[PDB]
């Protein structure tokens, strides 16, 4: 199948040219660009990749959770957890004055905890000993490969009688499913873990049956072949099931998000709209020569024979893509001021349009303007007498159409425009929306019939297409009244096309809901649109007469209609963990006014957007860039209860128990100042200084005591640096020996590692930064209230060349900087306490069973599953 | 921005007391700069939509000018402007003009 050649500048060609499913995005994407003027395979395939999503991963063994370090020396080490290592380097800097900022670090920050804290252990190596299964050191989260080397033989016996003594209780038993073993594992991932498995030994069977029952109830009116086969309720005993997403999604979620209208069609239109190919009403007409074609005289003899240029064949595409979209998509011309043509293309658009388009009774497809320049090029035509002159009546008003033409009497007023009741086009006196039965999709089931006809094309007419071979033949236009009785076959098998693609094809959760179908035509009557916006696009006067000629072939299906179910219930889940993310920063702010520095739900939005899948970000970008939004819908959308349940939610809220204590998060407002000396130690004995392990950090173990201490404030230190005092005044309570505070706001906080002296930047870094040398004249002194702050271990190496007073300097060194987290991120553990950490559960399956996804089986719904008795 | 609410530049408002800043001793610069930290924006609806409103200095006879001007905008967008498009309208229809 081929279309109709068309002309390219000077040679004839006839290649398909882009998918329709292309050419619409990108028409969409110009149109909002316009918008806001004062790649598409990037967007398309961004979609596609929501297919394959996983919100877990098969890990053969964890992560280590800790690690050690040595000092030079044999007898203790430290233990660092690597958690908070890794969990320190997810955010950015935190500022005074950038909410954004702050609720995107925050959200960036649990998103990475949840992504840390789901595995699933597969199968873990192991080793036989005395007739005992014991797991092998590696699947252990705890790595100390750099201990052994120094260790004594004695010590080096103890540790591996630790390691031998590993046991898996239940490893003699026979024929057994899983191994249990004792492990080490941070919190706050071991949380999410176990809530994982919890979520894991819940059988859902019944759900699965329920969404191939969904899935057998869309393919009844997606047209799927049946499979002779029918499902049955079997269990493997080797096969472990799992189950991310529950598949009846509920459109409330998808449809209750404001201004998605725009969001919605481009997605129905992604995934659902079918490419097609475009084909004359007689073949071959490019083989015909020329005079065959221009039979007489007349404006329809001149548009007889002419060839389509290319340009005007985006233009016919336009208008059908207006045409299987009735209330999203509208026409209208596009006139430029230095532009002209022969009338008689205009005189053919004009009364072509009113048999091709339909407007008022239920829809429209055209604006108001649009119907009046049609009535106008309409009325133009009909006082045209290029061949034979009949008797006219003129009316006492000057609208158009007010005359009545011919030897019988025929009123033309019938065929002006009029949205009430639709008497000038293809809503005159039919019905063409009704309901049947229930559909699979409860928001939308309605049904759509142009023109009256249903599959369920010789003969059949409708009212308008008699009135107007009626009207022509009064009018004494016999020549064109013959060619558009001939034309009825070809228009009808169109129409029937497009009927059968709106109501087979175009059927998802992202369709329009019938309420507000219904009220699209008073809401453009009215003028002021309100939660619905219509797209607008942009056509030429020869494309009516074109697109009245050339038909749509439905070529190929649409690649993705098979999988939209899925990207469907995958939107939906993100939906509403985006909406549970802003509810728990709303309950945040609720519960820390004095050190949160302001509340914004618009800031709350972007941030919670700013992480998000790339494809839902373009979209909700696209719809927001079209119309704007504002803080009361946002608080009208976080209060609906309507929820789309999944494994990320579950997930989701878990991580935010888990991280409510926002010390996990890496984030602390006690931080102090306070005058400190570097030690010097002494070197009497170099063996003996080396065998206690020396180190020095300013981290402090204890707070401070309730007095001796002054607390500060971000009001009150603006203040002072604005007076110019606050050098001095910090000076003198520095001279004065006494402890400050720099609460009111979260800091963000780093750690370093150094063995010899670290950088000057370092050891005598402050908290803040105050300026006073610029010739700026304005803002005095700025003050940042809020820096980054570092945390930072010394590890002394000494060597036999050292003198025993080699350390003593000649003047004192201070440190400012100290700061309370109350976590021991960093211990000093003798080498006899290093396998205690062992004290977590796990769980972990064998090779003979297999764990295989379900989701990946409900591609499709082909099988149907048993009586529903 | 500051504190998460809008505060408008030294510049917007019609002053240019930048020349004395100088000399000015400390005590009356932080009382200056304080002046400064006060020029807090709000929010007012004209016409149906919202519009950044906040507090300046010029002079009576431009201020009158200015404030006549703004009421003969709200003044206008009530009926004059459908009725000249509706007449506009009407005499593209009359002498075969079609507009954009």
């Amino acid at each position: 199948i081929k279309t109709t050649p068309y002309l390219e500048g000077d040679v004839l060609s006839s290649d398909s040219g882009p998918l329709l499913s292309v050419f619409a995005l990108q028409e969409i994407m110009q149109k909002v660009r316009q918008v806001q003027a004062d790649d598409v395979q990037k967007i398309l395939d961004d979609i596609k990749a929501l297919a394959a999503e996983q919100v877990y991963k098969i890990v053969k063994v964890p992560s280590i959770s800790f690690r050690h370090i040595v000092m030079q020396s044999r007898d203790r080490v430290l233990r660092v957890d690597t958690y908070y290592e890794e969990m320190s380097q997810v955010g950015d800097v935190i500022t005074e004055d950038e909410p954004e900022k702050f609720y995107s670090t925050i959200i960036k920050k649990v998103r990475f905890i949840r992504g840390k804290g789901s595995f699933i252990l597969h199968d873990i190596p192991t080793r036989d000993h005395r007739g005992m299964e014991v797991a092998e050191p590696e699947v252990l989260g705890v790595e100390f490969k750099n201990v052994l080397p120094v260790l004594t033989a004695e010590h080096r016996a103890m540790i591996q009688n630790a390691l031998d003594g590993s046991i898996i209780e239940n490893g003699n038993v026979a024929t057994r499913d899983v191994d249990v073993f004792i492990g080490a594992c941070s919190e706050p991932v071991y949380r999410i873990y176990n809530r994982l498995q919890g979520y894991i030994e819940a059988v859902q069977l019944q759900e699965l049956r329920n969404s191939i029952g969904w899935l057998e109830r869309l393919g009844h009116r997606k047209r799927i072949t049946y499979s002779q086969e029918v499902l049955t309720d079997f269990r493997r005993q080797d096969t472990i099931w799992v189950l991310a997403l529950q598949l009846p999604v509920n459109p409330q979620v998808v449809w209750d998000v404001p201004r998605s209208s725009i969001a919605n069609l481009i997605m129905n239109i992604a995934t659902c709209l079918p490419t097609g190919e475009y084909i004359a009403p007689n073949p071959r007409i490019s083989s015909i020569t020329l005079t065959q074609r221009i039979t007489t005289t007349g404006p329809f003899a001149i548009l007889t024979g002419s060839t389509p240029t290319a340009q005007q064949l985006n233009d016919v595409r336009k208008i059908y893509l207006a045409l299987m979209f009735p209330g999203q998509i509208i026409l209208d011309l596009k006139i430029d001021p230095g532009e002209r043509m022969d009338p008689a293309v205009r005189m053919v658009a004009g009364v072509v349009g009113h048999l091709l388009f339909t407007a008022g009774g239920r829809f429209t497809n055209l604006t108001q303007n649009m119907a009046r320049q049609l009535d106008i090029a309409l009325n133009d035509y009909l006082l045209y007498m290029y061949n034979t002159r009949v008797q006219v009546n003129y009316g006492p008003t000057g609208e158009p159409l007010d005359f009545q033409i011919g030897r019988n009497q025929y009123d033309c007023n019938v065929f002006r425009a009029d949205f009430a009741t639709g008497t000038g086009y293809n809503g005159w006196a039919t019905i063409d929306v009704e309901y049947r039965e229930p559909a699979p999709y409860v928001h939308a089931q309605r049904y759509i019939r142009y023109c009256g006809i249903d599959s369920r094309g010789i003969g059949m007419t409708y009212h308008c297409y008699n009135e107007m071979l009626r009207m022509l033949v009064a009018a004494g236009k016999d020549s064109e009244a013959a060619y558009f009785r001939s034309m009825l076959p070809f228009h009808m098998v169109r129409f029937a096309r497009i009927n059968q693609i709106i109501n087979e094809d175009l059927h998802s959760v992202f369709s329009l809901p019938d309420d507000m179908f219904n009220a699209l035509l008073p809401d453009l009557i009215a003028g002021a649109h309100q939660n619905a916006d219509p797209v607008v696009l942009d056509v030429s006067w020869i494309s009516l007469w074109f697109a009245f000629n050339r038909s749509f072939e439905p070529t190929h299906r649409n690649e993705m209609l098979e999988v939209a179910p899925l990207i469907e219930s995958v939107y939906a889940s993100e939906l509403s963990v985006m909406k549970v993310d802003m509810r728990h920063l709303s309950l945040m702010q609720r519960r820390f006014p004095d050190v949160l520095i302001q509340a914004r739900p618009s800031h709350f939005w972007k941030a919670v957007l700013n992480d998000s899948p790339e494809a839902v970000k373009a979209v909700m970008n696209l719809s927001h860039s079209h119309n704007f939004i504002n803080i009361r819908d946002m608080m009208r959308w976080v209060m609906l209860p309507s929820l789309q349940p999944s494994l990320k939610l579950a997930l989701e809220e878990e991580a935010w128990a888990a991280a409510n204590d926002f010390e996990d998060l890496m984030l602390t407002d006690q931080v102090y100042m306070h005058r400190d000396m570097l030690p010097e130690p002494r070197l009497d004995d170099i063996e003996r200084f080396r065998q206690e392990g020396f180190y020095y950090t300013n981290m402090l173990e204890a707070p401070p005591e309730i007095d001796r201490v002054v607390q500060y404030t971000y009001e009150i230190a603006r203040l002072q640096a604005n007076m110019g005092q606050f050098r001095a005044a910090l000076r003198r309570i520095m001279d004065d020996d006494d402890w400050v505070r720099f609460g009111g706001v979260l800091r963000t906080v780093r750690v370093k590692f150094y063995d010899a002296r670290p950088p000057d930047d370092v050891l005598q870094g402050l908290p803040f930064s105050y300026d006073t040398n610029e010739r700026g004249g304005l803002a005095y002194a700025t003050i940042k209230y809020a820096t980054e702050t570092t945390i930072f271990y010394l590890i002394y190496n000494v060597e036999f060349s050292n003198t025993p007073d080699s350390l003593v300097l000649i003047n004192p060194t201070y440190t400012m900087t100290k700061v309370f987290i109350n976590k021991r991120i960093v211990e000093r553990v003798r080498v006899g306490q290093i396998l205690a950490v062992l004290n977590r559960r796990f769980v972990a399956y064998k090779g003979k069973m297999r764990i295989m996804d379900i989701t990946q089986s409900l591609k499709m719904g082909t099988k149907l599953a048993a009586p529903t008795v």
